[PDB]
């Protein structure tokens, strides 16, 4: 048995801030602070204006990326699990979940804008980290780069769920891991973009 009356939900997903890629510059913006995030999260009603294509997000314990592809807003599901999303009308519930992907998806918020898929096989990728750097990485499989200047760990951690580029801007995959050793990240894994275009029909 168990004291129904007192369980918990989860709180929904709340965004906090975007990585801004508009102008010349790429540089971060937070939009809500602690307090505020915690309020929304367990309210899921979230009356900020959102913009642009790199969101910050964040759960109770943890913050990072997600990325809007198609009309989609996506992240991984390692970070966000089945949860809801905070919006103006109440928490929204994930369009797609699909843990063999780790991947997870919301209609992407009114305001927010879309990247396209990549359709020019360009091995010649960029990660945008949630510290808004926009690392060069080599494509060397279907799911896999190199970093060309490897990091510390720590320098992506909060990363998941941001977009790899091609040159041209377009989006190539959703970051999942890094593949490290020693503490020093030389690879990453990615959820690629044609995976999210079969979920999508
Ligand atoms: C991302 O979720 C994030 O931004 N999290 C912060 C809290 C909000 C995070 C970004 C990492 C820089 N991703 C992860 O933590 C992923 C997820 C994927 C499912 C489990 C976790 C683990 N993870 C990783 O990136 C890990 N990497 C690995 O487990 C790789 N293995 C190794 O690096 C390794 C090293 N020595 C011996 C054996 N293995 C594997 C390699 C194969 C492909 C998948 C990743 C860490 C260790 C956290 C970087
Ligand atoms: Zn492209």
């Amino acid at each position: 048995g168990s004291h129904m009356a007192s369980m918990k939900k989860k709180g929904s997903v709340v965004i906090v801030g975007r990585i801004n890629l508009s102008g010349d510059t790429a540089y971060a913006q937070q939009t809500r602070g602690e307090e505020g995030c915690q309020e929304t999260s367990q309210t899921g009603r979230d009356k900020n204006q959102v913009e642009g294509e790199v969101q910050i997000v964040s759960t109770a314990t943890q913050t990072f990326l997600a990325t809007s592809i198609n009309g989609v807003l996506w992240t991984v599901y390692h970070g966000a699990g089945t949860r809801t999303i905070a919006s103006p009308k109440g928490p929204v519930t994930q369009m797609y979940t699909n843990v063999d992907k780790d991947l997870v998806g919301w209609q992407a918020p009114q305001g927010s804008r879309s990247l396209t898929p990549c359709t020019c096989g360009s091995s010649d990728l960029y990660l945008v980290t949630r510290h808004a750097d926009v690392i060069p990485v080599r494509r060397r499989g279907d799911s896999r780069g190199s970093l060309l200047s490897p990091r510390p760990i720590s320098y992506l951690k909060g990363s998941s769920g941001g977009p790899l580029l091609c040159p041209a801007g377009h989006a190539v995959g959703i970051f999942k891991a890094a593949v490290s050793t020693r503490g020093v990240a030389k690879a990453v894994d990615f959820i690629p973009v044609e995976s999210l275009e079969t979920t999508m029909r």
